[PDB]
């Protein structure tokens, strides 16, 4: 289990924390230094729990699939909540079972199914420490509506940080004030799949992408991935997801 807690919490310990959550991804290979993470794993073992815990002190257990960093659902209290998706209904086999009872969310666990549950893009929602908490404090208790927007802040702010040091970096920045993900962050989120597949493609391929991954920069200008001697590459990208997975 990996923990984090927003009570006293700075740069620093969240990035403890990130460090953490990508330590308890199991890997048994490393492609261009990469930790690639396994195809798949049976039982049990395929789900990581993470312990957070709100400034108040207050906690969730949230179940992520360490093949793929995928949050599956969630423990508050005596209740858990999976997403709407044969993944998290196999995922409830296993984790949360002492749960008094189970919910199942009206959406599953998607960027395009959440945004459309929230009402908004996550381009206008505000991510950060601050939103992290109120994202614990909102799934306490069961409001649907209010719950996809807090997951989305969830996922960008734990798996999305995890699998970039660039979005690590950028909740970081937002240790005691929120703001909208750039649009890097979110151009990075939609590529991990392409570029995960491409860096592992160019393993025999002498370190060349088969197709270009086309990203926006710091600045907002577009721009194209073509190598692992890029800085997407070399230090930005921290987890592979398998292309058996793809
Ligand atoms: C690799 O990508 C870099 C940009 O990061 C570019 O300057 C270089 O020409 C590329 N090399 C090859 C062999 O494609
Ligand atoms: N549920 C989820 N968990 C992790 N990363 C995601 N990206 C989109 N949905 C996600």
């Amino acid at each position: 289990d990996v923990s984090f807690r927003l009570s006293g919490a700075d740069p620093s310990s969240y990035g403890m924390f990130i460090k953490d959550l990508r330590n308890a991804l199991p890997h048994t290979e490393k492609v261009y230094n990469i930790p690639l993470l396994l195809p798949s794993v049976s039982g049990a073992g395929r789900y990581l729990l993470m312990h957070l815990f709100n400034y108040d002190g207050n906690t969730i257990t949230v179940a992520v699939d360490v093949t793929n960093v995928y949050i599956m659902g969630y423990l508050a209290l005596t209740t858990s909540y999976f997403f709407n998706e044969p993944a998290a209904d196999l995922a409830s086999q296993y984790v949360f079972r002492s749960a008094r009872r189970k919910i199942t969310l009206p959406y599953s666990g998607n960027y395009e199914r959440l945004q459309i549950a929230a009402g908004k893009p996550r381009e206008k929602i505000p991510i950060g420490l601050p939103a992290l908490d109120t994202a614990i404090s909102t799934l306490l208790h069961y409001d649907s509506t209010a719950a996809a927007g807090a997951l989305l802040v969830l996922i960008q702010t734990t798996a999305e940080a995890a699998r970039f040091k660039y979005i690590e970096q950028q909740i970081q920045e937002r240790a005691y004030r929120d703001e909208v993900p750039s649009s890097a962050t979110i151009s990075l989120e939609n590529s991990w799949s392409g570029l995960s597949k491409q860096i592992q493609l160019a393993q025999g391929n002498n370190g060349v992408f088969r197709t270009p991954t086309v990203l926006v920069d710091s600045k907002g200008n577009r721009v194209q991935i073509t190598n692992v001697t890029s800085n997407v590459v070399t230090s930005n990208i921290q987890l592979l997801l398998n292309t058996k997975n793809i």
